[PDB]
């Protein structure tokens, strides 16, 4: 809890188009993409972990543990598995079976978060923008 919390959003815009074909958006996020739309919040309470996702073409919150694993409906319409682990208390790695099995991994600087995605073949980086 290393005011790891906040607001961020979309803030690099690179290898998009092709990460977004694991992530299972369209059009919808590539535009979002050309701006800052898609965008979380991170709000880690002394009880759970609270996933505000504002990107997946469907803003909407989601509220679990820490290395918890399930799959149910979720984003635009998609149901995939999910888990949300803490590395440390600064990394973020996340875990999704999206298209096959995508990994997220988001580590906080202070001001700002460098992502880092990879799938079976197919591999992002954007660094979001924290306020």
């Amino acid at each position: 809890m290393a005011s790891i919390e906040g607001k961020y959003k979309l803030e690099k815009s690179e290898k998009f188009d092709e990460f977004l074909d694991k992530l299972g958006v369209g059009f919808m996020v590539k535009t979002a993409a050309k701006t800052l739309k898609p965008t979380f919040e991170v709000a880690i309470e002394n009880d759970q972990y609270i996933f505000r996702s504002l990107s997946t073409f469907k803003n909407t919150e989601a509220k679990f543990k820490l290395g918890e694993e399930f799959e149910e409906d979720r984003a635009d319409g998609k149901r995939v598995k999910t888990v949300i682990q803490k590395e440390g208390d600064n990394k973020f790695v996340q875990t999704q079976f999206g298209d096959k099995e995508v990994k997220i991994i988001r580590e906080f600087n202070g001001d700002e978060v460098v992502v880092t995605a990879s799938c079976d073949g197919v591999t992002s980086v954007r660094t979001y923008k924290r306020i």
